[PDB]
């Protein structure tokens, strides 16, 4: 099925979903993000859709979105304020620390299709 | 729908070359310190000037048992989405190493916002303005 199956597990927010089938890659470009709650007539809280770079982008026929490490860097963004506010925690220290270093491994990757001259094709 | 183009506004990312989107913060800070709204932007445009890509992220803003609130999205949901991906690549024809690291560390990066989430439902605090 659809929905994704989360490393939380309680007291969750919301559900995300993969909409569509497999693309190029073998993954999903589409998403959404839903509310667990709803209002008072039935209707989701939250109904958020997320659209990926579909098809790398110097091929035709690709369709333009965001890609990966935009999330990241949103994420990562939210992390240092949280950190430099008055709720600050440890756990968000040791996840901040895996979503740099995740980010720094795609940029390895990057500068890796960069040098191999194959970034924004198809190609491994 | 939007036309193209503060650099203090735009995110210094990891990524420095080759960057297909532009992302900026908008709005003030907000609870915790943090913001709450950004936005996803195509570094090109089309024939008329306006953004390929032009994308919002808003995320719940004040605590879920606090007054107030606005209902959005979760850090974690981005990162579960990014961690789909991975997943489903390094599954597919075009894996490497660099995927598998970046998915271990997506992956520990949610087992501790987890481990946050639980440990303040141990304290109950979930949802309050609370260290
Ligand atoms: N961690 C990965 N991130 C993205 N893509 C990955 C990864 N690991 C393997 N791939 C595959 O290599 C192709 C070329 O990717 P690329 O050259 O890095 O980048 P791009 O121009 O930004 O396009 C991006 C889009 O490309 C299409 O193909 C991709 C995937 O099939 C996809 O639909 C992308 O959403
Ligand atoms: N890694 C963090 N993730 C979220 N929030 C964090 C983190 N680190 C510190 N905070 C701050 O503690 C408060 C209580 O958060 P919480 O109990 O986890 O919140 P929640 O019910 O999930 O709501 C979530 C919303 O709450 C508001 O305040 C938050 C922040 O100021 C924010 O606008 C949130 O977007």
């Amino acid at each position: 099925m659809k929905e994704l199956s989360t490393i939380q597990k309680r007291e969750k927010l919301n559900t995300v979903e993969r909409i569509g089938s497999e693309g190029p890659g073998g993954a999903y470009h589409e998403y959404v993000i839903k509310s667990n709650s709803m209002d008072s007539q039935g209707n989701y809280d939250v109904y958020e859709t997320i659209k990926f770079q579909k098809g790398a982008r110097k091929e035709e026929k690709s369709q333009h979105g965001v890609i990966d490490s935009d999330l990241l860097e949103i994420v990562r963004d939210r992390l240092k304020s949280f950190q430099a506010g008055p709720f600050s925690s440890r756990e968000n220290a040791c996840a901040l620390t895996h979503v740099e270093e995740a980010l720094m491994w795609m940029n390895r990757r990057v500068e890796d299709r960069i040098e191999r001259n194959v970034l924004g094709t198809n190609t491994k």
